[PDB]
């Protein structure tokens, strides 16, 4: 991971994916095992490989 | 909380609080509500005090 995109409040992954120019699978692909229903505040997505 | 740890891949709650030194119970009671299978990839756990 080169990049990461910190969870604040409200955030949803359509949102953060869209931000960074990726879609929700990428943002998967990213991330193993995330949960977009159960983001958490502060949770460290990687945004970048 | 005092230190923060960043779950990665695969993480179990029994290694974390291992290679911090303490027993899970301990880490649970850093985190109130804390599911040990279900941990978010990026979550932010707690680690002391």
């Amino acid at each position: 991971c080169t990049s990461y995109y910190t969870v604040k409040s409200g955030d949803i992954c359509y949102n953060i994916a869209q931000t960074y120019g990726i879609d929700v699978a990428t943002l998967q692909s990213y991330n193993p095992g995330l949960q977009c229903d159960n983001l958490q505040i502060g949770q460290q997505l990687c945004v970048a490989d």
